[PDB]
RNA sequence: AAGAAUGCAUUC
């Protein structure tokens, strides 16, 4: 049936003159049909062979063949009007009348208005499906945080304890709904920032033209990223939401964050293993990081990078010198006589002068991810040696500073990756520095501690293959039989700790770090 | 391990 609808749709969208009402009516009729169909398909699940259960494919086809093509149709209309404005500007320039150029804001606003009405319809549709999926069936595998983000309450409704496969299908449908909501909002924000806003006034047009985007327009994407984050909270093994967050950061020229999220996409447990890696490789092959490095080293610049952004640029250029030498290597230098050693020294100094746990966690993901992607033994060994020089600097900082989350992450990276542990324990400075760091801590723990709930880093790295999909420095057995799921997303709101949560988490992290670090040093 | 060059690292 979806094929018939997509045929009729493509016939409609191919007309020279678009009937907005006809399209919206047709979408509303198709949505009503699909809704009654999927409700009935879940209802009859236990009556037909499971492999005849079609809802996931039907939903995927509705998005890819019906709803997204309509989005792309509207985007193409916006682009047509934008190019008309560009043609008018070029004509006025070549005719010697540059001040006579005027943006026409009408017919950008009309197209966008029809587009917005369509977006409102599908936003309501996917939210309606998400609410149905989430509240019709009791599912202990849905965190109460997910429910509270949407103000959903689950009634005394259908209990499908009989079938865990059924509940897995239902949460996958909810995940698809959230993904579609993030995707439609991301497309809407892109269209607003690249076509509508520039066509509002000459000021907007010329600022869009001169500054490529210098996109600080992350505010336009906050809602879409929220939906992607909910996707990840629901099923962190699936790679698409991570990739879409990386796409958003790439479009706002936050290239390092893009690389980070593309790597997280690549390393999720059930990743398709292509989208993130291809997007990251396309970034690395380009000139943004080398140009950024030149601008930083020359000092004077309109760029005005923050210290964290400077560290990020340094890190990518240093990793690229080894991993992508055809772009980041000319003799001892990365670009334009800028030596690898100088940049390495500068970044390592900033580890201590500008320590930041989130910044360092992202650095570690990026450098050990690039290690994981490197096939050549010489390249891989050089990258590991660089990564462990970085880690040695981090441990030196930890002799006098605090970074328990970073330390947990480092130790678990070592624990879940035997070749990395072997390299680490063969470096005298790694052993010496880790010993000095651990001697700062006091702990009566001798075995893996237990705890009330997952912490921030546990939630953040769920189903990341860099740590073999979970931290293993706690005995979390009591948290994993899921007739509840709140501890796994770290929701301690149900636990009676008040502000002492911070003290509790610090003590527990310290215990886990002491026990695991002694394990590592004993090998 | 040396030896050489560039700013402990990188390069042959
Ligand atoms: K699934
Ligand atoms: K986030
Ligand atoms: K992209
Ligand atoms: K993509
Ligand atoms: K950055
Ligand atoms: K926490």
């Amino acid at each position: 049936a979806i094929r018939t609808y997509s045929t009729q749709l493509e016939e409609i969208l191919s007309r020279k003159f678009s009937d907005h009402s006809l399209l919206l009516g047709f979408n509303a009729s198709v949505q009503a049909k699909i809704y009654t169909w999927i409700v009935n398909d879940l209802d009859q699940y236990s009556k037909h062979p499971e492999m005849e259960f079609d809802a996931i494919g039907v939903f995927d086809k509705l998005w890819t063949d019906f709803h997204y093509p309509i989005i792309k149709f509207f985007q193409q209309q916006h682009a047509v009007v934008f190019e008309e404005q560009n043609r008018e500007l070029k004509k006025c320039q070549k005719e010697g009348r540059p001040g006579e150029f005027k943006v026409r804001p009408v017919e950008m606003r009309k197209i966008n208005d029809n587009f917005m009405k369509y977006i409102k319809e599908i936003y309501q549709f996917y939210g309606k499906l998400l609410k149905y999926f989430t509240t019709k069936y009791k599912n202990p595998n849905i965190p109460d945080k997910f429910l509270e983000e949407f103000r959903f309450t689950v009634s005394g409704n259908a209990i499908e304890c009989q079938d865990d496969n059924f509940l897995g299908h239902v949460i996958h449908l909810s995940h698809k709904c959230c993904l579609c909501l993030g995707d439609m909002l991301r497309n809407q924000a892109f269209i607003d920032t690249n076509y509508v806003v520039p066509c509002l006034s000459n000021k907007e047009f010329f600022k869009f033209k001169s500054s490529p985007n210098k996109r600080n327009h992350m505010g336009s994407y906050v809602k879409a990223i929220q939906y992607y984050n909910l996707c990840i909270m629901l099923i962190p093994a699936l790679s698409e939401p991570y990739n879409q967050i990386g796409v958003i950061y790439n479009s706002v020229d936050d290239k390092f964050n893009a690389i980070y999220w593309f790597l997280r996409s690549h390393f999720s447990r059930l990743s398709e293993h292509q989208l993130g890696f291809a997007n990251m490789s396309a970034i690395l092959k380009k000139h943004w990081f080398t140009t950024a490095l030149v601008d930083i080293v020359n000092g004077n610049s309109e760029r005005r990078f923050s210290n964290a952004n400077v560290m990020n640029v340094f890190l990518v250029c240093l990793l690229g010198y080894i991993y992508c030498p055809e772009r980041y290597k000319n003799g001892p230098n990365i670009v334009k006589k800028i030596p690898f050693s100088k940049i390495e020294t500068d970044l390592f100094k900033m580890i201590s002068s500008d320590f930041d746990e989130q910044v360092v966690l992202k650095h570690l993901v990026v450098m050990f991810g690039i290690v994981r992607l490197t096939r050549e033994d010489e390249q891989r060994d050089k990258l590991l040696r660089f990564a462990f020089r970085y880690v040695e600097k981090v441990l030196v900082y930890l002799k006098t500073g605090d970074g328990l989350m970073v330390l947990r992450f480092i130790l678990n990276l070592l624990r879940e990756n035997a070749p990395w542990l072997q390299v680490f324990t063969s470096r005298r400075n790694c052993v010496v520095y880790l010993t000095a760091v651990l001697k700062r801590f006091a702990s009566d723990s001798t075995t893996r501690p237990t705890r009330m709930f997952f912490f921030e880093e546990d939630v953040n790295f769920r189903d990341c293959s860099l740590i073999k999909y979970q931290f293993k420095d706690f005995n979390d057995e009591a948290l994993f039989s899921p007739y509840i799921a709140n501890m796994v997303v770290g929701d301690y709101s149900k636990c009676d700790l008040q502000d002492a949560v911070d003290e509790y988490v610090e003590r527990k992290r310290t215990d886990a770090v002491v026990v695991l670090g002694k394990k590592i040093l004993s090998g």
